[PDB]
């Protein structure tokens, strides 16, 4: 094997494609999830694509004893990728305690169990919401990693709190080893703070994609529901923004390039051993809402109906990425394009309108 | 009774004088502590001074079920003052996980139990370390509340993370009530973020003071050990600072004024109901290390011996407070002075060289 990796979440959206890329790289993957917002079927789809399958452990991330059982059964893990969290921004303003309990405390349980079993590498799933609004700063768009952090929602604060925790915990392990004159043990402890932006698309085979629980709230999944008949139309949130057409700007990156960025980051940790460092995982291409509706409509064939609604509270003007650091240091670049994401997203939705609770059509 | 209050910590340094001021105000106090860094004897000293005694509950703050038992036995609490935490800055760089588990997660358990039992007011014990170094900002000294936060140690990050949690949790309770057209229920939820600076001194009766576990590390307690014979001398950390004599600057506030600030804040919450707001609890008077050694030496009689050592890592130049907000809004001002603190501190140490594990001399 080319190494072992524990993947919390794993059965989730970004988690599934990440474990897929890991197995195809030759890694041994153990997936940890309580299946709150995903299905275990995603693993079966991985086996059909890669030929390899990951071991599955069903446990709550807030259960510290459960993390111990995993490391005791797999003492060769050495590195963990952390996806397990709650990601609904609006919901975080309704019940932030559940977010602080799952995201923050869940990470605490992980780190404690990590130190206890001597797994020294962690790759955290941070968001771009930690930057908040970047228009209050001159020449801060596109957004670099050295941008001062300041979230505007409880979800962002959880991610921001974890980043501070990851830095402190890991640096302590390194500094305590340096004090004891053990530079060897110090170099082993590393952390990758990957700040995702806006993910989109699915697998080109059309057998794997995003299948969450509850009602979708993101732009593309809602557009997919319009094009499939579940939704009547789309509600554009604000048309008076400082863009050219009037809609907000985001950085939409393909899920395949997003998941591949973990492989680059994990290698950079096992190589240089820089300790803790953050990286933006975007494309650098800013796209308006109107452009996305048009891009996805072109992928489907017909133009999807929409209606203009007032601005959504907490929505920033621009969230374009400055991925120059990730391109040079990690050697990672967004291969797939924005339009290329709409094509295999629509491929996934058209063939699988009911996600994983159905069996895909005759594919190969 | 003039209200009921749960006081986590309570048996600790700032906690003891706070519960003392609460009982003297007519409040009903239930003290929660695991006695990690304090003794239960402090309560007996309170009974001797105030005549009233607080109910004691021995429990870990990371035990959510224990918090439930308290609220179920005391359904009339309605408000909680949160002191329970780990405060050693240097130690936080050695084992930050224990700090994130006790400070951050302990607060999470409290809030969850608070929402569960409908106690709506919380007064958090924040530190001035959340400001970090304020010299990187023009005209930011003395330090106002609107200073952008940026800690330099894991201990500061825990306090900073909690502040964000307190804001999000409480604002959610208010906003959810507003959405349901219930402005009455929304006004009940409030939070006071009291950012302490540098506490000093003890009770003028000399029967109550600071008696922690382990070895002291703060300036005044170490000076007290020199003047009592336990220490040989004091080690001044750096004499090349940008002050007039060369030593660092801090804001030393008497523990009695510090504890009384909670009464003012608690009243401001039950009155205006502003939701969440931060207040600095200092004097505005900046004092160097040399001035403190001289001030305490004068309180003892003889001049204490000291030796100059290089700078301590993470020590900022200035930490003077800008308490103008606390003076106007809360109607709180530091009555006692700096020199007045050294006098009753030395009174406490001279008569009680072994803290609470001894019986005080014949006092009244
Ligand atoms: N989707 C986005 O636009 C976005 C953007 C930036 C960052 N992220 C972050 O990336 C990560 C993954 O996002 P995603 O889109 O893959 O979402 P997702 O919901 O598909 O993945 C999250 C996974 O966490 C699991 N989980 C939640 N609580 C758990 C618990 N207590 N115990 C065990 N498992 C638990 C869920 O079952 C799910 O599989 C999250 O941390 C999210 O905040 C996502
Ligand atoms: N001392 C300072 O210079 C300073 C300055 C700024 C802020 N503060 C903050 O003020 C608060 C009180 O400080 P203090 O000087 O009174 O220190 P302290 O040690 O006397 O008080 C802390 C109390 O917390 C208790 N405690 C710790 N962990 C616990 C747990 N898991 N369960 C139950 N109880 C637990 C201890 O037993 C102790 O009584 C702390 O939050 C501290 O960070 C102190
Ligand atoms: O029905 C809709 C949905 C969205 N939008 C707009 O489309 C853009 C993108 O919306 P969405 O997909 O919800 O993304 P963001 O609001 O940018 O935030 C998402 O992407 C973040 C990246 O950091 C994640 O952390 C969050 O969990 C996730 O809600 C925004 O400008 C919205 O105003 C609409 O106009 N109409
Ligand atoms: O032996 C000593 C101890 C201290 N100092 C100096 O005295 C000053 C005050 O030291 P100390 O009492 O340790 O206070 P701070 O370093 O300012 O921090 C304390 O006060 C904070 C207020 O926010 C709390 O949060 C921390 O827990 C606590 O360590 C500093 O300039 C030190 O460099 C010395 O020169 N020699």
């Amino acid at each position: 094997p080319s190494g072992s990796v524990l993947v919390t979440g794993g059965t989730g959206y970004i988690g599934s494609f990440t474990t897929l890329a890991l197995l195809e790289a030759g890694y041994k993957v153990v997936v940890a999830d309580n299946l709150y917002n995903s299905s275990a079927e995603a693993l079966n789809r991985i086996e059909l694509i890669s030929g390899k399958k990951a071991e599955f452990a069903q446990l709550d991330v807030t259960d510290e004893a459960a993390f111990d059982k995993v490391f005791e059964a797999h003492p060769d893990i050495d590195s963990v990728i952390h996806f397990a969290a709650l990601k609904a921004v609006g919901e975080s303003g309704e019940k932030p305690l559940d977010y602080y309990h799952v995201n923050v405390y869940g990470t605490i349980c992980l780190l404690r169990s990590m130190v206890r079993h001597n797994v020294t590498n962690i790759v955290f799933s941070s968001s771009a919401t930690v930057y908040g609004d970047a228009t209050r700063f001159p020449d801060m768009i596109p957004i670099p990693e050295h941008c001062p952090l300041g979230p505007t929602n409880p979800y962002g604060n959880t991610k921001f709190a974890i980043e501070l925790a990851i830095t402190d915990v890991i640096n302590a392990q390194r500094n305590n080893a340096k004090k004891a004159g053990n530079e060897t043990e110090a170099a082993k402890w590393n952390g990758a703070l990957l700040r995702y932006f806006n993910p989109a698309g699915a697998h080109p085979s059309g057998i794997m994609g995003e299948d969450p629980q509850g009602v979708p709230y993101n732009l593309l999944p809602l557009l997919a529901q319009v094009a499939t008949g579940k939704r009547e139309k789309l509600l554009v949130f604000g048309d008076d923004y400082a863009s050219h057409d009037g809609t907000a700007i985001r950085d939409y990156i393909h899920i395949l390039d997003l998941a591949d960025g973990h492989l680059k980051a994990l290698n950079y940790l096992r190589a240089n051993n820089p300790g803790v460092r953050a990286w933006n995982l975007g494309t650098g291409r800013g796209s308006t809402v109107y452009e996305m509706i048009r891009a996805f409509s072109k992928a489907v064939g017909r133009d999807l109906p929409y209606e203009v609604a007032p601005r959504r509270a907490g929505d920033v003007l621009n969230l374009t990425s400055n991925p120059t650091r990730a391109n040079t240091e990690l050697g990672w670049k967004a291969q797939r394009t924005l339009e290329q994401a709409c094509e295999d997203l629509w491929l996934w939705t058209k063939n699988n309108p009911q996600g994983y609770r159905q069996q895909p059509p005759a594919e190969l």
